[PDB]
């Protein structure tokens, strides 16, 4: 694989650390607010600038793939007009500029330092070093050019509070200033730096990323509002459009203006799955507008781009390599367990300092969040009699489809000693005497399976209404490999395997979705 | 001569027949302010930019010496960085700044497109056409550097009233602008035009300098103020220090930078003696600063550059022609006799309508006007018996010395027949009986004159007040003239002639210095 995804999981988890301890060190208030923007002077006005001109200088003019960079561009710019046109038609004129503005360049810009440049850095620093300088190459150009007409668009608005005065007297930030400096020193010198300088600019760029991730942190805390009435809808509809349909798009135009060009298309969908930068963010706060539906788009974008980025890197990879695709398959399901455990040790925590054993279907719940823990302990057997030790693991996995089966029942008792009977007992009584949990043997171990989901999902279809929506959410899964157990089953083409990624990330996940719950 | 002299004089008048065309319009309020301000856009916002463009795309940058432009530009630095070290010295801290910022930027600015292009263009247009470029290469680049300078100077002025905020937020018109944009362009562009624009911007950027004139004239006009005090003398030697110094500056350090470089050299010297440009007139108007100074700087800096650049253009040309030298002599005697007579015909009038007949000194001083009339008339001979007539306007000559000497009587009555009288016509007689005025015939003509004009100055030396004034200035000139007339009888080496010239601009231009009397 041109990404190196064995580091991708690897890389993510560290960023997200970061960007944790910057979230929990804002929570806990360890940092003082006086410290906290003077970090945020140390990032913006220092060690921010330092990067631009640094890797600028740095950056190489020998070989500019205008194909790429300009493919990117104008999907970024098509991205813009498609969403100003749409909102311009469903807006009201009022708040229509204004949403035809800040909206659309809300749902363009990437923190491409932030995350991405480390992850994609990580996933090409050998195999292709020229992906390091396209990231600081799309970003700029993209404010230079686009920036100003969501710019623009706001001036316009102040108008309904002078073309020349202010529309564009005003509508045309230190990245653009230091990005184009850098580009006139990189003229001046032989794309040089001289040592004086050279040490200190090192010493302060490469101490930024991490310190904007925990300066980012700093501000995810306190920022998501209640939205639902109709921000909501609109908040996701933007965070597709940024997070797939931009991608795809750009994947799209890059096949109509660019195997290395697949792995750059798969670069390019690679590209825009990039949370919303923090650019937008200030201009927003510059703009004093609405910033409660930015903030959380802010928020939600890394929160749900983490997970999504995880899965698309994973998914653009299968049809290049089915051994490396059972592997691949294994190797998932042991990262998504493993964080699994993270989300399934926070649940039954909670669980436990909630007093959820109360005889709703809280104590159901408390039950099949154990149940799922005890999966996730046993998927970190997998990787380092081994399997006569799987085979409660296995029990287990099959007692978290038991379980929300008679949570079902429990809910529909809510409209009207299985518990701990685990019928799935005999479905080991199968598994002793009668790679992968269905490698466990044969074709019987995901038959076994195949019914006992079928069991609790026929179950379900014959805050304790919050617990019914976490049903509904899982039961949502049982389909899903429900699908994937009738089909191997029936047939064991490029199709059966995404399933497999998807039940997966259900099965092995689910516990984030009672994480929520 | 590599400028065209035969044409100074002529291209010169076309320049102040159209400045004071639009002085007269300003003044007899035949043009609206409507319409006055709708040719202030029609030039600022359309035919300015236009020439801009079309000559910076037609400049060529095949052969661009960095030597005369670096030259230039580091001198009006050295006049900036010089007059505002002094006025830091001098003026109060309050108004240190505000006055280390706008006067050195008033006394470092010169009106190249106004008068100067047409002026050097008419100068060099067949001998030295990179001139034509010269003047578009100097002014931007003094725009770009210097003017930040001045203008953040201010701006620590409106912080008396914030590095980043003000003083450099705000301290970086359309000319930059335009210029700027006219390289992008022309480096687009093989330093082509297309037709379609072509035409358009040739009708409209070559109605610009006349217009430009004219609007300068409306500029003029209830401008100058009652400065006496402080200012005027200030004025003045902001005056000298950018029409003298600011010259032999520029011509002293191309020499230290870089016989053609000799005329370049006086090339150095035919720039800066250009008037203020009226860019620092509407600088200080959005400074709204002192502008009665500024303004007054404005109609003097044309009013006195005018005949400087003229004098100036004639003397930096005498070493390089005696035969010619007496051509050149004749010349300007001849022009400045013409103009002479401009003034000669405004005075009488002024005086007759001012019943200026009076018994007091002013009926003399009307006898004055009147003889140097005669001096005039008599000079319209000289270039197209012949000086039998010659001889009534020599004794005319003659008597613009009798008559003043017996003012000076009149005025030493004014502290305690012979009027028409005029000894002169004796000497006469002495031309009767016993090329130019001094080559009427002999020695004797400079010798009866020698004596005549001595017998006036030691008459000298043993609004009436305003005529004692005047008659001071005279006997200044008369003075000058005695140094040659006996400097010539006494001995017959580059210093006669250029007292040549200044007597034939005191003995042909008192017109004017009465004319202000």
């Amino acid at each position: 694989p041109s990404m190196s995804i064995t580091r991708l999981f690897p890389a993510l988890l560290e960023c997200f650390g970061i960007v944790l301890c910057g979230a929990i060190a804002g929570r806990a208030n360890v940092i003082t607010s006086t410290q906290a923007k003077g970090l945020g002077n140390f990032v913006s006005r220092f060690a921010l600038p330092a990067l631009l001109f640094k890797n600028m200088v740095v950056l190489n003019f020998s070989n500019v793939d205008w194909s790429f960079l300009y493919s990117i561009l104008i999907a970024k710019a098509s991205v813009f007009f498609i969403v100003c046109v749409l909102t311009l038609l469903v807006a009201s004129p009022d708040s229509r500029f204004s949403k035809a503005g800040l909206f659309p360049i809300f749902a363009t810009q990437s923190n491409d330092f932030a995350l991405g440049y480390p992850i994609v850095e990580a996933l090409y620093q050998t195999t292709y070093p020229e992906y390091l300088q396209y990231i600081y190459l799309v970003a700029p150009i993209s404010l230079m050019m686009l920036n100003p007409i969501g710019f623009i668009f706001c001036e316009i608005q102040k108008w309904k509070d002078q073309n020349k005065i202010k529309i564009v007297g005003l509508g045309l930030n230190p990245i653009v200033f230091m990005v184009f400096i850098g580009i006139a020193f990189n003229f001046i010198l032989d794309r040089k730096v001289p040592v004086y300088v050279e040490n200190f600019l090192d010493g302060l760029g490469n101490s930024f990323s991490g310190s904007a991730l925990f300066y980012l942190g700093l501000t995810m805390v306190g920022k998501i509002k209640r939205l639902k009435k109709s921000a909501f809808v609109v908040l996701i509809l933007l965070i597709t459009a940024k997070l797939l349909v931009l991608p795809l798009l750009c994947r799209e135009m890059v096949e109509l203006l660019d195997v290395n060009h697949t792995s750059l298309s798969n670069y390019a969908f690679l590209y825009g799955v990039f949370p919303v930068a923090p650019g937008v963010a200030i201009f927003a706060t510059q703009f004093n507008m609405e910033v409660e539906i930015i903030t959380s788009g802010m928020v939600i974008s890394t929160f749900v781009s983490a997970p999504i980025m995880y899965v698309s890197a994973w998914l653009l990879t299968f049809p290049t390599m089915p051994k490396p695709l059972a592997y691949a398959i294994q190797n998932v399901s042991f990262d998504i367990s493993i964080v699994s455990l993270i989300s399934l040790i926070w649940s039954l925590a909670i669980l436990l300092l909630s007093k959820k054993y109360k005889q709703l279907p809280h104590m159901l719940t408390t039950n099949l969040l154990i149940a799922q823990s005890i999966v996730c302990a046993g998927m970190m057997i997998w990787n380092f009699g081994q399997i006569l030790v799987f085979v409660l693991l296995y029990s287990s996995l099959y007692s978290t489809y038991l379980w929300t089966g008679l949570l079902a029942i429990s809910l529909f008792l809510l409209k009207k000693i299985s518990g701990w009977g685990i019928p799935a007992l005999l479905v080991g009584v199968l598994l002793i005497t009668g790679i992968d949990s269905a490698f466990f043997y044969g074709k019987e171990q995901m038959i076994t399976t195949a019914v006992t989901l079928f069991c609790s999902i026929l179950i379900a279809g014959i805050q304790l209404t919050r617990h019914v929506l976490l049903c509904l959410l899982l039961i949502i899964g049982l389909f899903a490999n429900l699908s994937s157990c009738l089909w191997w089953l029936f047939n064991q083409g490029r199709l059966y395997v995404e399933l497999q990624f998807f039940c997966a990330v259900f099965n092995f996940g689910q516990g984030f979705i009672s994480f929520g719950i």
